[PDB]
């Protein structure tokens, strides 16, 4: 049983570098090991070039609000969808080294990604992308553990 809380810290239309941020909460009973949970931002490449994924800061924040950071534990991997959508041609795949998520803790994870040549994107046509303020409920990015849908 988790929640999951969504935004992109960027809005602009055109960018070289796109920021998907994650806040995951475990609202059940029991623990959830993270090194099976795995999230997915959606998107169109917009001109297929290499890619690469680094995590700009992660934590564990425990319910009596410990902090454990877990940056160098966030994985990234891109994915191609073999039949795209207007949308969604790719996804980025979080995914953890280890850890886990205890009941009534949260991780929070601020990604980041670019091509590796450093081109642009257009954010319009990403089916993930979420312009807000601060994190937000947001059903068009989804989340599974040990691969078995959790979030969406
Ligand atoms: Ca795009």
């Amino acid at each position: 049983n988790l929640k999951v809380e969504f935004y992109n810290s960027n809005p602009s239309d055109t960018t070289n570098s796109i920021n998907p941020q994650f806040k995951v909460t475990n609202t059940g009973s029991s623990a959830i090991d993270l090194s099976k949970l795995t999230l997915r931002y959606y998107y169109t490449v917009d001109g297929q070039k290499d890619q690469t994924f680094w995590c700009d800061h992660a934590a564990i924040i425990g319910s009596n609000g410990s902090y454990n950071g877990i940056t160098s534990n966030v994985k990234g991997t891109f994915v191609k969808m073999s039949s795209s959508t207007n949308n969604a041609d790719t996804y980025l795949e979080i995914s953890f080294t280890g850890g886990t998520l205890e009941p009534g803790a949260h991780v929070q994870i601020q990604g980041r990604f670019a091509k590796n040549d450093w081109s642009n994107y257009t954010q319009s046509n990403d089916y993930s992308f979420k312009s807000a303020s601060q994190f937000v409920e947001w059903d068009q990015v989804t989340a599974y553990l040990n691969g078995v849908l959790v979030w969406g």
